[PDB]
């Protein structure tokens, strides 16, 4: 079970920044079907990375397998990553992204074990 007063932040994780199956080509509708937009409201989110990998291996970064960063974790070795970054369009359904798959470290905020947000950087 995820506590209750951390499963919002982290379904919403899980939904902006959780997909093994993502590619560069795929920016745009994955944008579009997960609903992702820039805080409430429809403006065009300018910037958002998914993590290739399951969610329970992400979740090791804040258990067993991450490092202290500042406030945040920070994984102990690279993670496959998609981002996608806004071209143009200023909202919703206007949006348009171009994507980069690559590889970093990643850094996650971390509620009682659970990932609840994402670094960009």
């Amino acid at each position: 079970k995820v506590p209750p007063d951390v499963d919002p932040r982290y379904q919403k994780f899980l939904r902006q920044h959780v997909d093994a199956d993502m590619s560069v080509q795929k920016c745009d509708r994955a944008m579009s079907i997960k609903k992702i937009t820039a805080g409430t409201g429809n403006d065009c989110k300018e910037v958002n990375t998914f993590i290739q990998a399951t969610k329970d291996r992400i979740t090791t970064v804040c258990g067993d397998a991450g490092t202290p960063v500042n406030n945040l974790f920070k994984s102990n070795q690279p993670f496959p990553v998609v981002t996608c970054k806004l071209k143009s369009g200023n909202r919703r359904p206007n949006c348009q992204y171009r994507g980069t798959s690559s590889t970093r470290y990643i850094v996650l905020g971390c509620d009682k074990g659970w990932p609840v947000h994402y670094d960009e950087g």
